[PDB]
């Protein structure tokens, strides 16, 4: 498409490789019409707020794949100090020591760990990025909550 044949290959066979060997917690649901846009679900990990939730979330392959991450969202509401107002993943975040050989195993690997260790020093929910850094107790008890609903 306007993506070169070479990365086509190259991310259908990722993909391909996922859907049989994901990391843990992790499960992929290709879209056998739209290479670009991948569905994915993440449970929370134990140990941290989010622990007992499953996240629904998509990936979407945009202009510069792999130049640029391809761009995240959570489908699943979560009150983490990275995921803004309409679910969407710090892209500064996803970007650091991005290189064009990384691919969607690593994008899903962070985002998974994000879960266990936010950044709110990048915080697209300013509220969520304050109580972790001030009230930590006050963070996690809001994010559970919310997990006990939506997860
Ligand atoms: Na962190």
């Amino acid at each position: 498409e306007n993506l070169p044949p070479h990365i086509i290959r190259l991310v259908y066979k990722e993909v391909t490789t996922l859907t049989a060997d994901p990391p843990d917690g992790i499960k992929v649901f290709p879209n056998e019409e739209d290479l670009t846009d991948l569905q994915v679900t993440i449970e929370g990990p134990e140990g941290t707020p989010y622990a007992g939730g499953l996240f629904r979330m998509k990936l979407l392959l945009g202009k510069d794949f792999p130049a640029s991450p391809p761009k995240g969202y959570f489908l699943t509401k979560i009150f983490h100090p990275n995921v803004g107002a309409n679910g969407e993943i710090c892209v500064n975040v996803l970007k650091r020591d991005w290189t064009a050989e990384l691919g969607i195993r690593h994008v899903l690997l962070t985002i998974k760990c994000l879960l266990i260790h936010p950044n709110p020093e990048s915080a697209l929910n300013e509220e969520a990025g304050r109580l972790l850094l001030e009230n930590y107790e006050e963070y996690a008890a809001r994010a559970r909550l919310l997990t006990e609903i939506h997860g």
